[PDB]
């Protein structure tokens, strides 16, 4: 359960004081965006540090499934976001004061807001779209993360570059809206 993640965050995300756990939050979501099933023949991932110190990861993959999970009684996307079972977005969700989820799948835009891993409403259709993919934007909880509270572009940049070489064909963009720095990592060897 998510309550166990909030009680002992160190266990699930790593060190919550030296900044390493804070940045693992980002990498955990990125890994899911990389591991996502392709929608077309390529994948693009866009990592954005927003000017309110939130991070969003978006991909152009298939989209997290939105249909009602027959056994759980809520959208499959909600199950993924709220259940423990390379640890999962549910952990990131658990340790985020807010998380926004936008899914584009089956011609429809779906949106859901969480607070400390608790959904504020059911996953809802907000409009129409010709695109597909997932967008997770999260604001880390400062009840969890102490001392180092701010994301560091360079740490993100260095890691995504390393990943780039391991994931040929995948376009990885990094954008910092605080000062306008950006990078593009795209290996095709
Ligand atoms: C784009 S962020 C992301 N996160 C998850 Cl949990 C799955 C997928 Cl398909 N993408």
């Amino acid at each position: 359960g998510l309550d166990a993640v909030r009680k002992r965050p160190g266990m699930y995300i790593g060190d919550t004081d030296d900044g390493t756990g804070l940045h693992h939050m980002v990498f955990e979501v990125v890994d899911n965006a990389i591991d996502e099933a392709l929608a077309g023949h390529c994948k693009e991932i866009i990592v954005t540090i927003h000017a309110d110190n939130s991070v969003s990861v978006q991909d152009d993959g298939r989209g997290i499934p939105t249909g009602i999970h027959p056994e759980e009684g809520v959208s499959a996307a909600e199950v993924i976001m709220t259940v423990l079972h390379g640890v999962g977005v549910s952990v990131v969700n658990a340790l985020s004061q807010k998380l926004e989820l936008v899914i584009q799948r089956e011609g429809k835009i779906h949106r859901q807001i969480y607070e400390h891993g608790v959904p504020q409403a059911p996953l809802a259709v907000t409009g129409e779209t010709e695109k597909t993919g997932t967008m997770v934007r999260f604001w880390p909880s400062l009840e969890t993360f102490t001392n180092v509270t701010e994301f560091e572009y360079e740490i993100l940049a260095k890691r995504l570059r390393e990943l780039s070489f391991l994931n040929s064909g995948v376009s990885i963009r990094l954008r910092d809206k605080r000062d306008g720095k950006e990078d593009h990592f795209h290996y095709e060897g």
